[PDB]
């Protein structure tokens, strides 16, 4: 039959529409209408009411669900030539199900049946008879022969236009009405308009009118808040610009929309506020890209061509062959034209030839944007907790409605008009805005965050950030600034009477300064700029070299130097070498970590082992410099064969100004903060000890000797204590090691301890991991998740992008300057800082440099959680109080007026306005809020406060019935007339709702006290003053204007004392339950102790 093969879909069945007669909501109902018309030709109007209600509900039901829609409207078919829709069942982790429309169109004499799901195309492959997404050639492993030989699209290419589609993000913003039409059918809005219809049937005109106005206003606000996000996602797509495209064996200038895979383009310097069109691959030339978006890093990489690789043999690896790929969405700082001639002519502009590989949403950035927009997960996915919470209130509602019905039957009330009061109560218990609470809280939190330049991409991670047990920090770029001072050269003294004897500058032998000048990766752009590693710039400026436009770097007052050919720098065998030439002869330079350089050169100074350990133990970060004279294009293992030492390079990387305070706050706020770095263990331990992650002594796990026999040693920064350990037999001693030393683990000892029984006993008591590879950070975060701890990681570069994506909440600190943002905002204003500039490296993205982003995110998540809790409690209590007051008043005849109900509504909306506003404390607290609706705190507090309120209500009702008696009459009508019961019940309801507002407000440990903020304090005092002036008859005209019967002087005392004691009882109960059951206990990892 018909299927769809794709990782998104799970199953699908074809559909075809049904005529209007056969639908379930037209034909089966005519017999019922006819039966009503026959039986009619009092008590029968309710029959017609419920009939029309069931009809409208069955008519609306297809819009709530999708399976119901496909079962009502469409009939499943198994012939692909007749269907006009298809129902797509999604996989459990990609978006939600949906119905999509099959389209047909003929091309070149053969029609092609297709549709489009989640902006991911499909087509109809006849020979397989299954809808299959387009598969690009670069996905499966190609031989680079066909990539080198490609010469652009020729002839008519409409089929490719249909298969791959245009190259542009397709994010449509719907008109306001076309979106309000989709919100007006949701179950919640339908229920609210149903309630308003009931209140109209009960002859409440002004009240229902005001309520309907409020409903419409809230829905329009929600639609605007939903449209602004779509308007924010659209800025990631660039604006099209013209690049020359090779088609039909000649250069014709096409725009960027009209690009297909395997199409030759010519890329140039990227324009302002633009990027690379699509995922290209260099075919000839050279470029220097700035992979800011995908990698969250600033240092410009250097991309190289593909022509040099052998054609028939090798395979396109995207491993070693990664210096040729150019992603989509990164800037290109400088591009150089091809050197030699080729079979194809040179482009007219100064650009380099490149081949397209992926277009549209299927590029690297495009796939992430699609998953971000369409297949995103909403907050509070379960929703069963909220539904059960609403059902509990409805149980209470039925418990009250039964008594209302029994007493209404007793007092001779008309049943036909009593069923409506039962329905009013049962529908008044239900609060409509309950499930959409966390979403509004999260939106407010996101705005308050974006005020700090901390832009977020996936917003369902905010409730995760409240209760965090472990925080992981990368060292270089996160806890340590980029700017680094230069202390001086060391170890050049051949005599070396002193170990810590440094040579500053202008005193080293000329060989050393030549080596420090020749071996660098800087380049001077044509316009005039220096782009490269900031460390090399600092070193090269401090020594006194200067880089020129051509590769020569000279004018240092000591000669002229030019760089002939250089070698790249790789993490494996980390070192960099380059070949240079001076006026006299030719030599070579090399600069890498001192360990690897040691095993390279022949002449080994007697104290080489001691010097770099003496300089690395205390803060500094050393590198080695070695050279060799070379007499007059060859391999790398020859230039690095034998070398001669020339000194060290000793840098002091200082901490960020905001690191110590952030780590101190996180340590005091019941969080455990650990370090995961890539530097050698001694520097990691020193920085961790200076910041405040380790306190006491520290032990290190490393290899014992040069033998790789997998035997570790517990060593110390000073070699005083050395405890041997063996992974095969020995097991960690708890009180001998972990209770004294706060140990730190290396990447090698972590790799050798795999499979141990005590790996998960060691991963609790260590706080510093050093020399870990980019793949082991993923393993560490996966294990810290598996143990049951929620995690956080904040890292800058590409060493830790996998870790950032694995952690529960990930932050990427994009190092920037405040004055740079000021200049950018000023230029934008003359022409805020939209999300478009933020990267796609992690969920969150701090646009500034300082580390306070972690604290800020934690604070906002915590406040969102606690605000949700208080809103749950307040809504439930107000609803229950209102329902039981309505029941007490409806048992007898009397009912509220119109103005009384409207005034109550306005006086409570006054408090609803203020209560949302709150300010968080600057310091975090040890008490973290727990997640969930069902727990002892919420249910206990709600139930007990409600017990107090019902006690008060029963007491005053007994008193009122004692003062004036009501007798059961025949054929009553619930009419409004000023009496004592109406007054008593109205004042009590209005006072007790305000009392719950004032009692269930969240206090000091999480936010600012109620007394502090005035917009709520003064509102509550105003409403209390009005209610108490009403209850005490301070103004007779005020009571007369609202039709309040004069109360006997003895009754005022009971009423006022009753309310004033109700408030105190409620306050005491809630304070008790809060002080006992509020905050959950922190984990077994975030405790502070050492002997
Ligand atoms: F210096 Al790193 F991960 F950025 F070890
Ligand atoms: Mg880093």
């Amino acid at each position: 039959k018909s299927f769809v093969s794709s990782p998104i879909v799970r199953d699908s069945t074809l559909l075809v529409p049904k005529s209007l007669i056969a639908k379930p909501y037209v034909l089966p109902f005519f017999p019922l209408y006819a039966t009503f018309a026959q039986l009619y030709f009092e008590w029968t109007f309710v029959y017609l009411g419920t009939l029309v209600s069931l009809n409208i509900l069955v008519m609306l039901m297809p819009a709530w669900n999708v399976k119901i829609k496909a079962k009502f409207n469409y009939s499943t078919t198994k012939n692909v030539n007749e269907a006009t829709h298809i129902l797509i069942y999604t996989t459990p982790n990609n978006g939600s199900d949906g119905i999509v429309e099959i389209q047909r169109v003929t091309e070149a004499g053969s029609l092609q049946t297709f549709f489009q799901f989640q902006k991911k195309r499909f087509l109809w492959h006849e020979n397989e008879q299954v809808f299959s997404s387009p598969k690009f050639l670069v996905d499966e492993s190609p031989k680079i022969g066909d990539f080198q030989k490609c010469k652009g699209h020729s002839g008519d290419l409409t089929h490719l236009k249909r298969l791959y589609g245009e190259n542009s993000f397709d994010i449509p913003i719907p008109t306001f009405m076309e979106l309000f039409k989709e919100h007006a059918v949701a179950p919640l809005f339908v229920f609210q308009v149903f309630c308003v219809a009931l209140w109209l049937l009960d002859e409440f005109w002004y009240y229902s009118l005001f309520n309907l106005f409020m409903i419409i206003s809230m829905e329009a606000a929600a639609v605007f808040q939903r449209l602004t996000a779509l308007k924010e996602f659209r800025t990631m797509g660039i604006k099209p610009y013209t690049i020359n495209v090779f088609r039909n064996k000649k250069w014709v200038a096409l725009q960027t929309n009209e690009l297909l895979p395997m199409d030759l383009v010519s890329i140039t310097r990227t324009a302002e506020e633009s990027a690379i069109p699509c995922d290209l691959i260099l075919l000839d030339g050279s470029a220097i890209v700035n992979e800011a978006m995908l990698s969250g890093e600033s240092t410009p990489l250097l991309k190289e061509s593909i022509k040099l690789r052998p054609s028939e043999d090798n395979l396109q690896l995207d491993g070693v062959d990664k210096i040729a790929v150019l992603h989509g969405g990164t800037k290109a700082l400088q591009v150089t034209p091809p050197e030699h001639k080729s079979d194809i002519p040179p482009p007219p502009d100064g650009g380099a030839l490149a081949i397209v590989t992926k277009t549209g949403f299927e590029t690297s950035q495009g796939s992430l944007v699609r998953v971000m927009i369409y297949s995103a997960e909403r907050v509070s996915v379960d929703n069963k907790e909220a539904l059960m919470f609403i059902l509990f209130l409805l149980i209470f509602a039925v418990i009250a409605s039964w008594y209302v019905w029994v007493e209404g039957t007793k007092m001779g009330r008309i049943q036909s008009k009593l069923i409506l009061d039962c329905i009013l109560i049962i529908t008044s218990v239900v609060p409509p805005e309950l499930p959409m609470e966390l979403t509004m809280a999260v939106n407010s939190s996101l705005a308050a965050l974006a005020k700090f330049y901390v832009y977020c991409t996936e917003p369902f991670r905010i409730p995760f950030a409240g209760r965090i047990d472990v925080c992981c920090f990368d060292k270089t770029g996160t806890l340590t600034g980029e700017d680094l001072v230069f202390e001086g050269l060391a170890g050049i003294s051949a005599d070396s009477e002193n170990i810590r004897h440094l040579y500053s500058a202008a005193e080293a032998p000329e060989s050393t300064i030549l080596v420090i000048g020749a071996a660098h990766a800087l380049v001077k752009l044509e316009d005039g700029d220096i782009v490269g590693d900031p460390m090399e710039k600092a070193t090269l400026k401090a020594v006194g070299w200067a880089v020129e436009r051509k590769n020569s770097n000279y004018r240092e007052g000591t000669g002229k130097l030019d760089i002939i050919r250089r070698f790249q720098f790789s993490s494996a065998l980390k070192r960099s070498a380059s070949i240079a030439s001076h006026n006299d002869a030719l030599f070579a330079a090399v600069k890498g970590a001192p360990e690897t350089i040691r095993e390279r050169l022949s002449d080994i100074p007697k104290n080489y082992d001691e010097i770099y350990k003496s300089f690395t133990r205390s803060g500094s970060r050393v590198l080695a410099l070695a050279s060799k004279s070379l007499p007059k294009d060859l391999n790398r293992d020859d230039v690095e064969s034998e070398l001669t030492f020339n000194g060290f390079l000793i840098f002091h990387c200082p901490l960020k100004d905001d690191a110590i305070e952030t780590i101190k706050m996180l340590n005091e706020s019941s969080h455990r903060s650990i370090m995961i770095t890539g530097d050698n263990p001694l520097t990691a331990v020193h920085v961790a000890k200076e910041v405040g992650i380790v306190f006491g002594e520290t032990l290190i796990l490393d290899r014992a000797g040069k033998s790789d026999d997998n035997q570790l040693l517990f060593r110390d920064v000073e070699e005083t204590v050395s405890i041997p350990f063996d992974p095969s037999k020995d097991t960690f001693d708890h009180s001998k090691l972990f209770d004294r030393y706060d140990i730190a683990v290396t990447g090698y000892a972590l790799n050798a301890l795999e499979g141990h029984s005590q790996l998960r006993d060691l991963l609790r008591h260590t706080w510093v991991y050093a020399r870990v590879s980019p793949s082991q950070k993923e393993f560490l975060l996966n294990t810290l998740k598996d143990m049951g701890y929620q995690t956080l990681m904040c890292g800058d570069g590409t060493n830790d992008v996998g870790a950032l994506k694995q952690a529960h909440v990930g932050i990427a600190l994009l190092n920037g300057t405040e004055e740079g943002l000021k200049k950018l905002g000023e230029q934008r204003r003359l022409e805020a800082l939209k999300l478009g500039d933020a990267s796609c490296a992690a969920p969150f993205t701090s646009k500034l440099a300082n580390v306070s982003a972690v604290t800020n995110i934690i604070r906002q998540g915590r406040c969102a959680l606690v605000n949700t809790i208080q809103m749950y409690k307040i809504l439930a209590l107000n609803c229950l109080i209102s329902a039981y007051s309505l029941s007490i008043i409806y048992m007898a005849g009397v009912k509220f007026g119109d103005g009384q109900a409207t005034v109550s509504g306005l006086l409570l909306s006054v408090c609803f306005l203020s209560i949302s506003r709150g300010k968080p404390l600057e310091k975090l607290s040890k008490q973290r809020p727990q997640s969930g609706i069902f727990n002892v705190y919420i249910m206990g507090s709600i139930l007990s406060q409600f017990a107090v309120h019902i006690a008060t209500l029963v007491y005053i009702t007994t008193e009122i019935y004692k003062l004036e008696p009501r007798e059961p009459q025949v054929d009553l009508e619930k009419e409004f007339a000023p009496s004592l019961l109406n007054t008593g019940i109205f004042i009590i309801q209005l006072v007790q709702q305000v009392s719950t507002f004032a009692v269930n407000y969240q206090g000091e440990p999480f936010r600012e006290n109620i007394r502090s903020n005035k917009g709520m304090y003064y509102g509550l005092l105003g409403v209390t003053g009005l209610a108490l002036a009403s209850a005490t008859e301070f103004l007779p005209e005020l009571n007369e204007a609202m039709k309040f019967v004069p109360m006997t002087d003895d009754f005022k005392i009971k009423l006022t004392l009753t309310l004033l004691l109700d408030f105190f009882g409620s306050w005491g109960v809630e304070h008790f339950f809060k002080f006992f059951f509020m905050d959950d206990k922190p984990s077994d990892i975030s405790v502070q102790q050492v002997k």
